[PDB]
């Protein structure tokens, strides 16, 4: 059973799901995310640099999924 994971989870009023970005360890304080496109939770923009919205044809991967393409990426 996942004993990690239950945090970095927060309940919001609606109970939509507070993301705490692993990237910064912040939860959705009032900011824009961006979500990876490996994995399925969402990342905020100050924490991987983003400037303004990226493309959707652009595969998008947080420092954690970035570290996964590592350097020799395959695809
Ligand atoms: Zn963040
Ligand atoms: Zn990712």
């Amino acid at each position: 059973g996942s004993h990690m994971a239950m945090a970095y989870v927060i309940r919001d009023e609606w109970g939509n799901q507070i993301w705490i970005c692993p990237g910064c360890n912040k939860p959705d304080d009032g900011s824009p995310m961006i979500g990876c496109d490996d994995c399925d939770d969402w990342y905020h923009w100050p924490c991987v640099g983003i400037m303004a919205a990226p493309p959707e044809e652009m595969q998008w991967f947080c420092p954690k999924c970035a570290n996964k393409i590592k350097k020799d990426k395959k695809h």
